[PDB]
């Protein structure tokens, strides 16, 4: 099992080109199960979850290939049970269910996996599909859905905001008979990107990006060419990397408007930020960041996917700052690991109270999920001495070539294999 050995401290500065969003590429790949003409998806990041999704789609009978772009021809899909091994390793696999039921009248998918940061039920996906007319039963761990004929449009008032369930309902509604209105819909940029991809195929959707999405079902979806938007979490991760190391960075192929909350908190931390049509620059002017208070919540509020990274920022910042996590109930595993590197923090229920220190010390650490693992690698870059982050395959799920990108910013990092 691979690890990253990092030698610190190193000031991270330079430039990085942001890859396509992990969390837009994934729902779009599964939405392609609805397409009855070939599709070309551009700017797809080379990530472990994308590899898993391509294999999963192939096992359903879709013809899939890639490089920068992924090409999919789902016209001959003929298997409606997703394979357990591919389903259980990530969260995105749940998105195979809705398209299979909407287009073929049936689908079976085991409960998903992915980030171990909460119980992560899928009750809202099930409830939404049931409201669209699907009959669903859970048996031996598989969610089995079916419908005789087409799904039927419905006015669905989500009783909890959910990125994934909004996607499931929106995608399935594109082939339903009639109009579907999703209330309390998640507004994330990836939902807007998935909607625009579906519209490219011929779907009729409006309201994406707002709390109310209206879908008018059509008989079938066609094909198209679509470019995935930039990864806002990767962008935020590199901006934090520059901030905590008192450096400067320019992120290219970025989309500033997907990061209003994050950029505002970085400015509160003392960063000098400028933005262009497709880039973001951050300069600390050699200064240590100032601690900030943060509360995660659904988009456009501060994203839970940037929470571990900002915990790190506060732990090396000037002063005390808190990080309140309201979206997931078990997303503080990075804290005890950063404490072993010399950080000072206390956890009070859903909030981490951070007291910034001047410098961290290298240590052997390990994170059990994607963003926590990336945060430990960033800590290693600025810590004094050697840090070894174990189980880094978690990072591969959401970052394309983080090693090369950090190295280009000045990091001393090596991927060590086999012990
Ligand atoms: C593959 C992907 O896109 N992953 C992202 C997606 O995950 P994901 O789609 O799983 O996020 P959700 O928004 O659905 O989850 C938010 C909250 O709702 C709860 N919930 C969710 C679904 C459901 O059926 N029932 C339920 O109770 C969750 O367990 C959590 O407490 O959005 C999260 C929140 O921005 C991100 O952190 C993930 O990186
Ligand atoms: C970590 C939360 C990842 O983004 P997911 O794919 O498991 O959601």
């Amino acid at each position: 099992m691979d690890k990253f050995r990092v030698q610190g401290p190193t000031k991270l500065q330079g430039e990085v080109t942001i890859s396509g969003a992990k969390n837009a590429a994934l729902p779009i790949l599964f939405a392609a199960l609805l397409a009855e003409e070939p599709v070309e998806i551009q700017n797809v990041p080379k990530l472990k979850d994308v590899d898993t999704s391509m294999k999963l789609l192939s096992q359903l009978g879709a013809k899939v290939e890639r490089x920068g772009s992924v090409h999919i021809d789902a016209r001959d899909v003929n298997v409606f049970c997703a394979p357990y091994d591919l389903v259980k390793t990530m969260r995105a696999s749940i998105w195979a269910l809705g398209p299979l039921v909407a287009r073929f009248g049936q689908g079976q998918v085991s409960l998903p996996g992915g980030c171990t940061i909460g119980a992560r039920p899928v009750d809202l996906h099930i409830s939404g599909l049931e409201q669209l007319g699907a009959t669903i039963k859970l048996e031996e761990g598989y969610v089995k859905a079916s419908v005789d004929g087409r799904l039927k449009g419905a006015h669905i008032v989500m009783d909890k905001v959910s990125v994934g369930a909004t996607v499931t309902i929106m995608c399935a509604a594109t082939l339903a008979e009639g109009t579907t209105i999703i209330e309390n819909a998640a507004r994330e940029p990836e939902i807007v990107d998935t909607a625009n991809f579906l519209i490219t195929l011929g779907a009729k959707i409006s309201g994406q990006g707002t709390d109310r999405i209206v879908i008018e079902g059509v008989e079938r979806l066609g094909g198209g060419v679509y470019r995935v938007l930039p990864d806002r979490i990767e962008t935020g991760t590199f901006l934090v990397a520059a901030a905590i190391s008192r450096g400067k960075i320019i992120c290219r192929n970025a989309q500033p408007d997907t990061l209003d909350a994050v950029l505002a908190k970085l400015r509160d931390a003392g960063a000098d930020i400028e933005v262009g049509e497709d880039w973001i620059s951050l300069d600390m002017h050699g200064k240590r960041p100032k601690a900030v208070n943060v509360r995660t919540a659904p988009h456009p509020a501060f994203p839970t996917d940037m929470q571990a990274q900002f915990t790190l920022l506060n732990l090396v910042a000037e002063g005390t700052g808190f990080i309140t996590e309201t979206v997931f109930e078990n997303r503080f595993m990075h804290v005890p690991e950063l404490s072993r590197m010399g950080a000072h923090a206390e956890i009070e229920s859903n909030t981490v109270i951070c007291h910034g220190v001047e410098k961290l010390s290298g240590a052997q650490v390990m994170a059990t999920d994607l963003r926590a693992s990336a945060s430990l690698v960033l800590a290693g870059c600025i810590a004094e001495g050697t840090t070894v982050v174990d189980r880094i395959y978690h990072i591969d799920r959401g970052y394309e070539r983080i090693e090369d990108k950090l190295r280009a910013l000045g990091a001393n990092i090596e991927r060590v294999k086999g012990e």
